[PDB]
């Protein structure tokens, strides 16, 4: 033994790896179906799955079906997100291993 | 010296702040055609602007 | 729009897209909560201190 005691090879002492874990969360994301305004022009080719919005023009004698006023928006739950934290350096290599001091009177 | 030791002010001890991140994560919502109500009808005046439905 | 030719009618109002469109998101998650680590009663055990 020695005069001086302390904990550096075997005992309860500080500094390790962090890990944590956060509770599960709902996230709500909203996919606005508005702002998307108009690209390309008409009576041409045309890419499958388009969204059809309308241009507000007045029908001589059609009816325009496809083009609507919204009365209430639309509210959506988003998916799950990120889980916690990864792995992190806890205390200086250059300082591992200092020295502490517990000389007593 | 003293007979009870401590690193406070100034000693050579250990332990530190940890810092980590989280995995970068992308939140998907699906835009349900659903529940978005319907008034009034076509033909006629419409709010400008306004989602096509 | 399923590319459906119309057959009398003209539908002008549908196009294609090539320009993204700018949408605004709520909040997210912003950091993780305290986490135990370690056991007190193990914890912090008591080292003889008699000299040589």
């Amino acid at each position: 033994a020695g005069g001086t005691g302390g904990r550096v090879f075997n005992t309860i002492r500080t500094e390790n790896v962090p890990l944590m874990t956060v509770n599960g969360s709902s996230f709500s994301l909203s996919s606005n179906t508005h702002s998307h305004n108009m690209v390309f022009g008409r009576g041409d080719a045309s890419g499958h799955n388009s969204s059809p919005n309308w241009y507000s023009p007045g029908g001589g004698y059609s009816q325009r079906t496809d083009n609507d006023t919204h009365t209430h928006t639309i509210s959506g739950s988003v998916s799950l997100g990120r889980d916690d934290i990864s792995r992190q350096p806890i205390n200086t290599l250059p300082p591992f291993r200092a020295a502490h001091i517990w000389r007593r009177i």
